[PDB]
């Protein structure tokens, strides 16, 4: 398979302008016709070459004119002999029941439906299958009444009739050109809830969601997310939805989260279905965030699409940021920003020291589902939050004005969007572009000094990108750094500098540089890279006594939890070390206290409080090693959580009684008194063990919802406490029928710390709830055992690896794109010793040595071994 690279680019030699199709609908032989207008641009002997991926040929016409000049070559039906514009018609067969990769048309459940994103559409016929290539859309879809009543694609519904022999067909048509990535179709029988939404400007928008039958008692919830996103892209960016229909169809298999087609979304049900008994707060908020996302793309994605893949940040780092403002505007703007930040240190970090790093515009892509990554989304959007915060709100709205008003109906490149954020606000971004084209963590190291003779405090501040796989040359970036300065009161001291106010966002541009502080009237305490202000790894030698003081006084409550990471950073290290030479926790005494602190705080929002007492993950710890040892950052993980269970016990239980509710609200408040009452409950849970077992047995009996009873479930599963067992086997007995929920307990049996966990693991591939054929189930069971259960996976015998090869030769052929998410944890083998590396290289090169090895795994694979 061929690595493409995006100094490549060219326009297209072909255009097409319409496309007409039709499938005579069908699990086992769909017939597909495609009629589409075409213009050749390029050179009279270029032929048109269409991308297209096992299917059937039936038959190729230009202009009614059976057409001997072409050829079949592998993945492209070439056609020679051209004239200028004329109407190409291809009649080709395709088997929805055979797709088992789930990447264009196929079968879910009792369902026909489609995935086109990234080249899917290929899957289905003959086409230039590449977003730059716009056009418009008519789809006539023909089926079984009784088994297909529901027939919907992008659009309008135009057209309907009736024929003999049982079957039906709908026609739809969607006025507004588009990539075929965005073209959708979904054949089935469904529950539908209906509503309208109407726009500021008084267009009423029938708004429809199609759940499996028996479901819409869990559809509203997706449905007032749907709205709630649609007011506030109204207020917040002046964006108002486009067609007179929206529909979202809840699919149970599918490979992603879920799919922006126009007007016709296809979602994992995971992120459409909830009801109190069944959901957590998590995941009524991420409901709102996917409905939220999906819908945000009908501007930065429709409207303005990617003129090649390269470009997938502009439209997914664009809309991850409009995803997290919404939510942050609708819920808790610091818990957001917290849990977002955890993303990119814990995560998107470790991506960008792997050997995928990869720059958020990629230069080079063998298999363009490899790219959907944490760096294109997660650190995209953190490059659009720089640009914000460059920009300021109102600069940046016209940026985003611009943008539209130049992009519209039209594929655009990440520069584009830059371009016109830089000529509508007037700040220069040319330095700012190195962030799309450099791969790698920024590493900002400061050092101050405080002259008490001048009243001068001057920050050095210094910048360096490591190396990366992918790149040997790196440069220095347009970094804002934003600071503020603590008296000894706690109080902001003004930045200044002879006489003038100076911005508190620092641009930090050079290799090295010095920034100079006038009427400094006190030695301060500084915040340094408030907010997270650029996606960059902090050097800076606090002490302890900062730390603690910014957690007590810092302006934003981001820059407290911030704090006490920082605080806990150096602890966590010391104990890592400390347990490799079989010693036990060390941790000074007014480190517990500032936990103390917390707790007891009054004041302090509890949304913030629950934040603070949640622990770093294991993958946010591993991100302070270059070398991971993850069962000592397990076993830490797990002393620590014993130490400040036993220190703090009657305050974490006065503070789990005092925030008991008895009603079941999805409301800020409500959740965010609910999820410190839980962090409580988990140390609690990890203190002395009859009152652990009493306190989470009774929750896990008691509880009136999702959120509570999981969280006990999951602190009995953590602790390893008596009743575990038992609460166990009640959740399967009640809900095994039920796959979504079931995906929870897979998660907590993936994950636990028990001896024999690999051995349960391995059991649970027969499970009742549990198939190889559904990436939910998957996901939920290996993924989480071999990415979030570091010290099973990565036991010294290579039990974890073997296991994982093992379900990835089954995966390769079934259903790459899964096998490509699940690979991940093995291409990281070289943040680990030397032993673990000889066996992790060892289970790769069994991997490279498949039959029928997918591009997918393959790509992947040869960086890791490289
Ligand atoms: C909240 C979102 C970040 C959820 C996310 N979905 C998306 O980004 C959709 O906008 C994508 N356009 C769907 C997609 C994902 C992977 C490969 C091809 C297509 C997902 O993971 O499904
Ligand atoms: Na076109
Ligand atoms: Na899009
Ligand atoms: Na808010
Ligand atoms: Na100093
Ligand atoms: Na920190
Ligand atoms: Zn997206």
């Amino acid at each position: 398979p061929q690595a493409k690279y995006r100094h490549d680019y060219r326009a297209p030699d072909y255009q097409i302008t319409d496309i007409d199709l039709t499938f005579d609908l069908d699990a086992q032989k769909t017939v597909v016709t495609a009629v589409s207008q075409a213009v050749r641009h390029g050179a009279s002997d270029a032929p048109l070459r269409l991308n297209g991926e096992d299917l059937k040929l039936v038959s190729v016409h230009i202009n009614d004119e059976p057409w001997t000049a072409w050829k079949e070559e592998e993945g492209a039906l070439v056609i020679s002999n051209l004239p200028e514009r004329f109407t190409l018609k291809i009649i080709n067969e395709i088997s929805p029941a055979a797709n088992t990769a789930l990447e264009g048309l196929y079968q879910s459940g009792d369902a026909l439906c489609t995935q086109c994103e990234a080249e899917g559409f290929r899957h289905i016929t003959y086409y230039l299958d590449r977003p730059d290539v716009l056009a418009r859309f008519t789809t006539k879809i023909i089926a079984d009444k009784i088994k297909y009543p529901f027939l919907l694609s992008n659009g309008n519904r135009v057209a309907q009739g009736e024929l003999e022999n049982g079957r039906h067909w709908v026609q739809w048509q969607d006025p507004f050109p588009k990539p075929c990535y965005l073209f959708a179709l979904v054949a089935g029988d469904f529950d539908v809830l209906r509503d309208t939404f109407t726009t500021r400007s008084g267009r009423e928008v029938a708004l429809e969601l199609y759940v499996d039958r028996g479901n819409l008692d869990r559809a509203p919830w997706a449905m007032t997310s749907l709205k709630n996103s649609m007011k506030w892209d109204e207020e917040r960016f002046g964006l108002e939805y486009d067609l007179d229909i929206y529909m979202i169809v809840a699919v149970d298999f599918f490979n992603a989260g879920a799919m922006e087609n126009k007007g016709l979304n296809i979602f994992n049900s995971k992120y459409v279905l909830a009801r109190t008994d069944t959901a957590t707060d998590k995941d009524y908020l991420d409901i709102e965030r996917v409905i939220g996302h999906e819908y945000f793309h009908n501007w930065t994605g429709n409207r303005v699409t990617c003129r090649d893949w390269f470009q997938l940040s502009l439209k997914e780092g664009l809309t991850v940021f409009r995803d997290q403002e919404f939510s942050s505007d609708l819920g808790s703007r610091a818990v957001n920003r917290i849990n977002n930040v955890r993303t990119m240190r814990g995560l998107q970090f470790a991506e960008d020291a792997s050997p995928m790093a990869h720059p958020i515009r990629p230069d080079m892509v063998i298999e363009m589902n490899n790219f959907y990554t944490l760096t294109v989304y997660e650190k995209g959007a953190e490059v659009i939050r720089m640009i914000h915060t460059l920009l300021g709100e109102e600069n940046f709205q016209k940026g985003m004005q611009l943008y539209f008003e130049r992009h519209d109906g039209s594929a655009a490149t990440c520069d584009d969007f830059v371009q016109a954020m830089e000529d509508a606000s007037n700040v220069d971004l040319s330095h700012f572009r190195r962030w799309y084209s450099q791969s790698g963590t920024p590493i900002v190291t400061v050092k101050d000094d405080y002259n008490p003779e001048t009243e001068q405090y001057t920050l050095t501040i210094s910048q360096r990108t490591p190396a990366t796989p992918d790149q040997a040359e790196k440069q220095p970036l347009h970094i804002p750094f934003a600071i503020e300065l603590y008296d000894n009161e706690g109080k902001v001291i003004p930045l200044q500098k002879g006489g003038h106010p100076v911005n508190s966002v620092l641009n930090v541009t050079q290799a090295e540089q010095t920034f100079v502080f006038d009427n400094v009237y006190f030695q301060p305490v500084p915040a340094l890279l408030c907010e997270f202000s650029a996606p960059v790894k902090l050097e800076y030698k606090w002490s302890d006594q900062q730390l603690t003081f910014l957690m007590r006084h810092a302006r934003n409550d981001f820059s407290r939890w911030d704090a006490a990471q920082s605080l806990l950073a150096t602890y966590i290290k010391l104990n890592v070390a400390r347990h490799q030479q079989g010693q036990p926790l060390s941790l000074p005494v007014h480190v517990a206290d500032a936990f103390r602190a917390v707790l007891l705080d009054e004041k302090i929002d509890p949304a913030l409080a629950a934040e603070i007492l949640t622990l770093p993950s294991v993958n946010e710890m591993a991100e302070l090693f270059d070398i991971i040892d993850p069962i000592a950052i397990a076993e830490v993980r797990e002393a620590l959580t014993r130490t400040l269970a036993t220190e703090l016990a009657d305050e974490l239980l006065a503070i789990y009684n005092a925030n008991y509710q008895s009603e079941y609200r999805v409301e800020h408040e409500d959740i965010a008194k609910r999820t410190l009452r839980n962090a409580c409950l988990r140390f609690l849970a990890f203190g002395e063990t009859h009152l652990a077992d009493v306190l989470v047995s009774k929750q896990f009996h008691e509880a009136n919802n999702m959120t509570d009873a999981l969280a006990a479930l999951s602190a009995a599963v953590a602790a390893q406490l008596p009743c575990r067992d038992a609460l166990m086997q009640e959740y399967d007995d009640k809900w095994h029928q039920n796959g979504l929920v079931m995906d929870k307990w897979f998660i907590l049996q993936a994950t636990s710390p028990a001896a024999n966990v690999l051995e349960t693991v391995r059991g649970l591939l027969q499970h009742r709830s549990f198939t190889m054929s559904n990436p939910n189930r998957i996901r939920s069971l290996i993924g989480a055992f071999a990415g979030s259960n570091p010290a099973a996976f990565h036991a010294e015998d290579g039990s974890g690896y073997l296991f994982l090869v093992e379900m990835l030769t089954d995966l390769n052929s079934r259903n790459p794109q899964v096998a490509s998410r699940l690979i991940e944890p093995l291409i990281r083998l070289k943040r680990y010793d030397a032993k673990r590396q000889e066996k992790m290289r060892a289970a790769l090169e069994q991997l490279k040595g498949l039959e029928n090895l997918s591009g997918d795994l393959y790509e992947k694979i040869t960086k890791a071994l490289a």
